[PDB]
């Protein structure tokens, strides 16, 4: 692909390609905590991932995804502000060159090392690719990371990074069960936004949790090490590929807690 995190292909050029950056729904965006709602109506999440199928570890050249096996129910989201179920797909992070920065959203314009997010599609559409065309087709998972102590469940995934430096390489990934990257609370902020990166569609219901995982300086120094490039291309250090703050518009974020 032609765009990416650079000076001359980074966000601020999207919209050339992709003119729906600039629409009234984009992500990420910053959660304001005191303009946030409480709504007492939203439930708890329902997170089942007991029976996730992992299947590979692939560097996309913007990100590496963790792929699960969504041929069936075997790792769901439901409840919160959700209608249906929403099976996982992948997840990915979006990280920094410095430790005060990388995160996407942002919460009261406070920047974290990185971000998670777990892909989820509204099984109704009954394919990923039908889901993104919808307005309520997907439904991610964003959690923050901070730099302190190491998060043991994670460093399954950083040992591997090692062998899908380049653009393109993907891995065998299988057994990994991702509630070790779960937070304790499931506290959450809601609101209605888009994919982060192109093609930037407008199908996703955003679930921020509020608690962050922490993980190590070496954690995230590992992540510093991929490439954007493919193999014998020159080396350009997948960094910083996060999407500055968008406008909220006419859009209200509800919080599950007060
Ligand atoms: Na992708
Ligand atoms: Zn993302």
């Amino acid at each position: 692909h032609h765009w990416g995190y650079g000076k001359h292909n980074g966000p601020e050029h999207w919209h050339k390609d992709f003119p729906i950056a600039k629409g009234e729904r984009q992500s990420p965006v910053d959660i304001d905590t005191h303009t946030a709602k409480y709504d007492p109506s939203l439930k708890p999440l329902s997170v089942s991932y007991d029976q996730a199928t992992s299947l590979r570890i692939l560097n996309n050249g913007h990100a590496f995804n963790v792929e699960f096996d969504d041929s069936q129910d075997k790792a769901v989201l439901k409840g919160g502000p959700l209608d249906g179920t929403y099976r996982l797909i992948q997840f990915h992070f979006h990280w920094g060159s410095l430790d005060g920065q990388g995160s996407e959203h942002t919460v009261d314009k406070k920047k974290y090392a990185a971000e998670l997010h777990l892909v989820h599609w509204n099984t109704k559409y009954g394919d990923f690719g039908k889901a993104v065309q919808q307005p309520d087709g997907l439904a991610v998972l964003g959690i923050f990371l901070k730099v302190g102590s190491a998060k043991p469940g994670l460093q399954k995934v950083v040992d591997v990074l090692d062998s899908i430096k380049t653009h393109g390489k993907s891995a065998d990934f299988t057994n990994f069960d991702p509630r070790g990257l779960l937070p304790e609370s499931l506290d959450y902020w809601t609101y209605p936004g888009s994919l982060t990166t192109p093609p930037l569609l407008e199908c996703v219901t955003w679930i921020v949790l509020k608690e962050p995982i922490s993980v190590s300086s070496e954690q995230v120094l590992k992540f510093r090490k991929l490439n954007f490039n493919g193999e014998g291309e020159p080396e350009e250090l997948m960094v910083d590929n996060w999407r500055p703050a968008q406008p909220l518009k006419n859009r209200q974020i509800k919080a599950s807690f007060k």
